[PDB]
């Protein structure tokens, strides 16, 4: 039987489901660890104990417990994002989508879910992997990790709450994967991580963490950085939060065993529902329980890793799209709407720059305003909401994933890189928020390809021509076919720095990426900030 | 006889001059201050003594004793600007063009040389009189002043070097035209005083100062302003200054008697040799006798002054040249030469960003390196020969002047702006400098009129109207002509910040001159320098 699988844990029986006229085999809710449930929360994951019988295979999985968006309550645009199964902690389940008939060795990519480290599902029906394992030709995994409190408390020095939680779930996929995805009809020596926000700055945490280096082949990071200045925190940072998460939970304090203790009997929902609370500034594109630099995950500062070339040297893939910042302005910043044109007064634009650049004095915000002020025109309203959308999106998203590519090229085996420029001709989300932050997603999976999900033609094609290089890449360390003849995907170098927009338009080569504001971003305000 | 006027300092004879087919009358050479020599050196201004008989005015006087420019010997672009007579300590004398036949209370213009306070001559060929007095029907006068140590050595706290007493030359001439230009058919109530560069400095410097603001009515100010960075220094910049030139000359430095005494001993070359070796940076456009802020021509500091409108209220014209800061560069930065299109490599430009901002941090080079370098294109020559042209000319001249006109126009009477962008055709310089420092003051003094000297039919023109925008400004406050049909100059307001281009092209009017760039020299950089 094409749907029994037998694997090192076990026996799995899958599902035959249809895509695009035809059927592949889906392996869905398959468990990696043990239920990190009671005394085994905030702790490491444990392997999953292999079980007699056959597993189960044919339904999505539980999602792990998390803040719910309920800010436009029925909207698509919203709550294509939110978990669409019940939440359980109760999560650690991995998906693969396997083509029929079943491969014997073929390429395999592993998706890790973006949410900002406190939210996220696989099972998204824009993560739906058949449609890319069925047209490319891939084994195409999607793993699950813990987020928010769960995933990320972090009490250095303890080893019942040590951080890092949610890295070493996704991990320990990865190593499920490594063992197992072989009798999948799996590669698992040409293993590719991808991930989109959260899930890029993962697969950047993995390229860089000793202890995840030898566990995949290569990577593909969609808007997303290990760098990123929301993606991480300090021991000191992570231990000030979960006090504070205890504090507004009314745990007793005297001891981490004592803290623990109190934050174990509370139900998640109580923990979920003070989360936000424990920020240190009044932010946007900051979040509560993220990664920490605990020395044994990441061994030094990720700036010192990507300067001495500490990071796994391989082939990746990665970019951004138009509008990074749009979805957080409108979400968190004074004068933004998702039902006007959010023209954005003189006053809101510094109300704006004071919540993107949180951690900035004064002087590092008078540097930010000048640096995005058109002074010919400074009442524009149309130019301070798009001033707003570049501080953001070149900030959080495109001058940290700049910064990395350029650190990594020195030492890596080759880099590409593109500019994801596509408004889709569907989008439910305002004209102002432009090529928003996750909404080249659903290309890289090819929901475009699915006739009731009204995209132009132009648009699955664009989708067809993504997925395929994303996944020629996968198998290759190259996402250019060997002599095609379309117009080829330019290695990113040092000296050149060319990259690709994406989008229904012939493909353009550019060079330099925003290179004007990331000397601002990489190397001018982090000078300014640390001399005042 | 019309070439014989009495005054209060008694009897003085002109002389007939011709002039484009015409003649006026020329009153060349006549003392307004005892000789400051001897233990008069360093000393505030003396009023001239009356004398009996007629004083010889027929001939221009004597120069001021400075540094002469030998850069490019026999070479007329630098030429024209060195002294054309004698140099002497006895030097204070003005010269008077008067229409003919003699006018009965015409408009008053008054010229005050630039030179950086450390030279000029009112006897330059570029300062002939005679074309705007014989064109516009003005009484013209030019004065003198004391420059460098002789003029500016300022021991504050001494009466016998104060400082600022080639400030107080000009304020004797200024009240000799007062108290004496209705006999040579002037009105003392309608004197428009005008300078370029340190003379357009100067006249906002008497714009300011309560003892100079009742001895005219306005004013213009060409590629200068008081507040400009080189133009002053503090009272203790200047004492360091002075006791360095003692040392430099091996005097006795022990109290300011004896210093005073020793530097009055010298010859003016002595003085002259090492004069440039008391500057604190290595720097360009520094200079190093200057107006010193003393609390008495300047009772408090110039920002003060300004913010809170104390200075005279009254009509100005004003405005820069499109390359102010190319003649610097080339005289003073490495990579900048005569006779080579001067491309300037990324270590020379960073080479020069440090001369020209010599007072800034490191953090501050930074800003500036930042603003001014296009990331896209960094090795580009022109470009960073044309930067460093921006900088120079921005921070020196520019930018301290649009502080000037919008602190300014607040509290007075009506402010008119131009930007002077036409490259003469016969200009002798290099291309590659563009529109340079001094080179509007031809077309101010109706050279292009003359046939001779090989101007363009078009640039004749220019210089005409130029000629009377400014001496219908001397005469009403305005420099339009009421109900002509001529496209209008614009007053310059707080609100729409409008100004004029001068070239022979037909007149634009454009708003807010180098906005983002002033905003970086007057907000930013003045704060982030204060802070770190
Ligand atoms: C310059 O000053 C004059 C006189 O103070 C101003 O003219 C006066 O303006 C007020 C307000 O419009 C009138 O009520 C007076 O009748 C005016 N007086 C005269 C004599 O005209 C003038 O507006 C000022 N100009 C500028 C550009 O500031
Ligand atoms: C007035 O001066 C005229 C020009 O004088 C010249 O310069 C002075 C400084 C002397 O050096 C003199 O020898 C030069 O000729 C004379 O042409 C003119 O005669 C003088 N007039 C009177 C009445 O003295
Ligand atoms: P990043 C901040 O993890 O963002 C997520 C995936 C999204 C829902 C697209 C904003
Ligand atoms: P400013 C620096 O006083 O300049 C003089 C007049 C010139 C010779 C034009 C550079
Ligand atoms: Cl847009
Ligand atoms: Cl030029």
């Amino acid at each position: 039987s094409e749907l029994l699988v037998n694997t090192k844990s076990g026996k799995v029986m899958g599902t035959r489901v249809p895509v695009l006229s035809s059927h592949i085999s889906a392996f869905l809710g398959i468990p990696f660890a043990e239920p990190p449930v009671g005394n085994m929360r905030f702790r490491r994951p444990e392997p999953k104990k292999p079980w007699s019988g056959v597993w189960n295979a044919s339904t999505y999985p539980n999602n792990c417990q998390q803040y719910v968006d309920e800010q436009f309550p029925g909207f698509s645009g919203s709550e294509m994002w939110n978990p669409n199964r019940e939440m359980s902690e109760d999560c650690l389940y991995l998906n693969i989508w396997v083509p029929s008939p079943r491969p014997k060795s073929t390429t395999v990519m592993v998706w890790i879910y973006g949410g900002g480290f406190y939210s996220g599902s696989s099972t998204l029906d824009v993560y739906n992997g058949k449609y890319l394992a069925y047209t490319e030709e891939v084994v195409l995994v999607s793993l699950s990790y813990r987020v928010g409190a769960f995933g990320f408390l972090a009490l250095h020095g303890s080893q019942e709450a040590p951080g890092n939680v949610g890295l070493l779930d996704q991990r320990m996929a990865l190593q499920w994967v490594h063992d197992n995805i072989q009798f999948f009809g799996g590669d698992p020596k040409t293993v590719t991580i991808f991930g989109e926000s959260a899930g890029g700055a993962s697969v950047g945490m993995h390229i860089l963490s000793p202890g995840s280096r030898d566990l995949f082949r290569r990577a593909i990071l969609q808007s997303g950085s290990p760098n990123c200045p929301w993606a991480s925190v300090s021991v000191a940072e992570g231990r000030r939060r979960a006090v504070e998460l205890g504090r507004n939970l009314n745990c007793n304090l005297n001891s981490d065993e004592e803290l623990i203790h109190c934050l174990r009997e509370k139900k998640p929902q109580e923990l979920i529902d003070v989360e936000w609370n424990v920020l240190p500034f009044d932010s946007i594109f900051r979040f509560s329980f993220v990664p920490v630099i605990d020395g044994e995950f990441f061994p030094t500062s990720l700036e010192s890793m990507l300067n001495s070339g500490n990071f796994k040297k391989t082939q990746i893939l990665l970019g951004v799209n138009k509008d990074e910042g749009s979805f957080f302005l409108l979400y968190g910043a004074p004068g933004f709407s998702k039902d006007s044109e959010s023209k954005i007064s003189r006053e809101d634009f510094m109300s704006g720059v004071k919540l993107s650049v949180p951690h900035a004095n004064d002087l590092g915000l008078d540097a930010v305003t000048l640096q995005y002020t058109d002074w010919m025109d400074d009442n524009n309203g149309i130019k301070n909401r798009d001033g707003l959308d570049d501080i953001v999106g070149d900030h959080n998203v495109i001058c940290p994933l700049m910064h990395f590519v350029n650190k990594y090229t020195k030492f890596g085996n080759g880099t590409y890189l593109y500019f994801f420029n596509h408004r889709a001709s569907n989008l439910v989300w305002p004209e102002w928020m432009g090529v928003i932050h996750g909404y080249e997603i659903e290309f890289v999976f090819g929901l475009p390809l699915v006739k009731e999900l009204n995209y132009t033609a132009e648009e699955e094609a664009l989708s067809r021509r993504i997925m395929h290089y994303w996944a020629t890449f996968a198998k290759t360390g190259n996402p250019n076919e060997p002599h095609s003849q379309e117009s080829k995907w330019p290695l990113f170098t040092t000296k050149e720095q060319k990259f690709i927009d994406l989008n229904t338009e012939p493909m353009k080569v550019h060079q330099r990426l925003r290179v004007q504001m990331c000397v601002f971003w990489n190397q001018f305000l982090p000078k300014l900030l640390n001399a005042t």
